[PDB]
């Protein structure tokens, strides 16, 4: 019951919740006066509880996508940025923004490179779009953003945003997977198997002997994946199927 209400503020998983519900912290006013018991993530999660339960309309998603794409293009034109999820498939509303990021200097035959993702985060912070950070990783950022409101804070709830840095050579498989549609990923994958290939969020490999996958085929576009599998390319819009 209260340890269900608690799994609702981001950051607070079931374990975290069993412990806070036992230590007597089981309501929003209780957590609101027990910040010292929470880590940075749960606390920014508590800070915008109400705003993260609000859905984001395509209208605002498109403006947010523009700010991200313009700022990233300025830092370096070779940076490829793709806002994925239901929104890329044309949804009129989204729960958050998931930006997949890559760069030709970064391939899976390379060591860490955190500055490739951090420079963007820092430029989105400086231009006052990323407002807070839940967790900053070397290849992954989960934070929060807000559209420029310019008067008494305006109806711009704070929205959740994720920016992942992917090796260039695994990027279109990542954009395919994360633009999704769960059904679609699951139908495309079964057809791949039937044509002798195994597909996942990173690569497409040819299936040899049995479970033994073989080495990764090259992919410089989503379309390359449909051609390997001999399937008419499906636009993200027709990907419910």
């Amino acid at each position: 019951s209260s340890i269900n209400f608690l799994t609702r503020v981001t950051g607070i998983g079931p374990s975290a919740a069993r412990k806070l519900v036992d230590e007597g912290i089981k309501t929003l006013e209780d957590l609101r006066k027990n910040e010292d018991k929470l880590n940075h993530h749960q606390r920014i999660g508590l800070k915008y509880f109400e705003d993260f339960e609000k859905r984001i309309p395509r209208e605002e998603m498109l403006q947010m996508q523009d700010i991200v794409l313009n700022e990233v293009k300025k830092l370096d034109p070779e940076y490829i940025a793709t806002v994925c999820g239901s929104f890329r498939r044309g949804a009129e509303s989204s729960g958050d923004m998931d930006v997949l990021l890559t760069h030709p200097n970064f391939t899976s035959e390379s060591s860490k490179q955190p500055k490739l993702l951090h420079r963007v985060v820092e430029q989105l912070q400086k231009v006052r779009f990323i407002t807070d950070t839940l967790s900053k990783g070397e290849t992954k950022f989960m934070g929060v953003c807000q559209l420029p409101s310019e008067n008494d804070e305006n109806e711009y709830p704070h929205r959740r945003i994720d920016i992942r840095l992917i090796p260039k050579d695994q990027y279109y498989c990542g954009v395919l997977y994360f633009t999704g549609s769960d059904i679609f990923n699951k139908n495309m994958r079964a057809h791949a198997l039937e044509k002798g290939f195994t597909i996942n969020e990173y690569t497409i490999r040819p299936l040899g002997v049995t479970g033994v996958a073989g080495e990764p085929l090259p992919v410089d576009s989503e379309q390359d994946i449909f051609d390997y599998i001999q399937w008419r390319y499906r636009e993200p819009k027709d990907r419910s199927e």
